């Protein structure tokens, strides 16, 4: 058959579409509010149904761990076992992956105007890649290819000790250390984290902090409206460079390191101007070493789509 | 042919042996001091002659980085192409790994007698693996299996910045900061990395260092005649699991960690006594994630000169 089933569900919303299983190429791509829908299975029912295409053959990602056959989403009351769906739907294959599994297998297929890059060389062919984003929480993977197939490394780097360089990172530290026993790199780098830095810096003063989310970090930031806000948002950027810059030193990542949508997109400009890329290359004796390494900005609309029908094929035994 | 050359050369000394192809054994293994031979073609060439075996292939771990045809070592006299030597011994495959590669490649050869468990359950097969190793810097490789390969993923994790977590880790690094500016995780476990940390506590008590070597250190913490050198070697111990849970959590390494010799078997016992493991487990919500890891120390004598061969002989088509 022409057409396999993929997917890419993040929460309240579940994207499906259609993968071209010659080429790797997405059309017809859905959006559908989970709301709306009881079960996983029930979107992909009535998605089938409105396509009238036979699909054998499904990949789809979710923002969730997945080890075991019962899926369980993070809040949404989406939950199911993937054979019980996968005797439902008359699946030959079912793959279910996690979300930042297929966003690093979408690399591979970019092009590269879906990049932005912020300082390095040209990327090395062969090499590990690394992939991080923040968002909700931190999500790291790694690429390596070997034999003309590309595999995924998983994990859960997001959750390393968090590593302060200056002497401002060391005392938001220690504010987290006191409320928060050990203090991860998802407690700086993520939605939350935002949050994280501006109570840690409000704190600093001998302050109490104002109860704001995220999204008022970001606009208060880039209105020049609160200056604690800037202030945060600002350390936000190094502390992402930094914990960039210790991933591509672990495992020589000279084929990039790719950040993944997130928050980054929403301070764009801001992110631009920042000590980013001064801080990933803030590495003693070996910032000749990162220093010709880039970093790539993902802007592709849908890496999750995408990098399911990557991780599917090569599943079915076609080669990137 | 049924033997192969390997060898692992450091700054001083070349120690040579013969690998039989077939079943990976070492034999014959003699060390040579560099500075009694003008090349390292010279001591290959008396190594054959003096033990008349005739080998078509070789691998040789050194302990510098390898980054293009010549290798320039520590040994400036020594400094060779790997293309020129190939052709000048005759050689049909010449094989040229660091020394960190070389020992995570003996992983695959290693038995039981050769590993002392340090917590965690049993591993996973065919999951990544984490090797690092303490001595004079701070090595760090890791190890995945790809399609019945092993195949060794290099990088200078070694100088990932340095994550403290306990309050008197956080002067530390201010300590460190205050003199070196960047602070690596090589700066704290290493050989240097025990003086380091010797002089940081030291002048946290605002008093004034000795001018100690590594082994000094060691010795009056082995002999409890110096409270300093004590709370160095015990911190030592402790971030040595820190790490080591980083790396773990990092790559998902279910195939285990295993820490390559270095300085930790001179203060066996006072490691077996130590916090490492709990501090290895020190992870958040994620001590659970981390528990069932593995942690091996390598006891093998020559653990580069066995996984030369294992690299030659997976280059030469043999599956471990």
């Amino acid at each position: 058959t022409k057409y396999a089933l993929v997917g890419d569900v993040g929460g309240t919303n579940a994207r499906l579409a259609l993968c071209d299983i010659a080429s790797g190429e997405i059309s017809q791509a859905k959006t559908y509010s989970g709301l709306d829908y009881p079960s996983l299975e029930a979107v992909i029912r009535v998605y089938l149904e409105e396509h009238k295409v036979e699909v054998k053959d499904g990949c789809i990602a979710i923002a969730c761990p997945i080890t075991g056959d019962w899926v369980a989403m993070t809040n949404h009351t989406w939950a199911f076992s993937i054979a019980e769906m996968k005797k439902n739907l008359g699946f030959s294959h079912l793959e279910i992956i996690n979300d930042f599994t297929a966003v690093s297998m979408a690399i591979p297929m970019l092009k590269k105007e879906h990049l932005i890059q912020f300082g390095g060389a040209e990327p090395v062919e062969g090499k590990p890649i690394a992939v991080y984003g923040a968002g909700t929480g931190l999500g790291v993977a790694h690429l390596v290819h070997v034999d003309k197939r590309w595999v995924s490394l998983p994990g859960e780097g997001g959750h390393v000790d968090f590593a302060p360089n200056s002497e401002e990172e060391a005392i938001i530290l220690e504010i987290l250390r006191a409320e928060i026993g050990h203090v991860s790199a998802e407690r700086v780098l993520s939605g939350p984290g935002l949050v994280n830095l501006y109570r840690a810096i409000v704190k600093a003063d001998n302050r109490l902090p104002e109860n704001l989310k995220p999204k008022d970090i970001t606009e208060r930031a880039l209105a020049d409206s609160c200056t604690d806000c800037r202030r945060a948002l600002s350390l936000f950027c190094v502390i992402m460079g930094r914990f960039g810059g210790n991933l591509a030193l672990n495992l020589g990542t000279f084929g990039g390191v790719f950040i993944a949508g997130g928050i980054v997109p929403r301070f764009l400009e801001f992110f631009k101007a920042s000590g980013f890329r001064a801080a990933f290359e803030d590495k003693g004796r070996f910032k000749e070493y990162v220093h010709d390494i880039p970093v790539y900005l993902i802007v592709h609309d849908n890496p999750g789509l995408l990098g399911s029908g990557a991780h599917l094929r090569q599943t079915l035994g076609h080669i990137l």
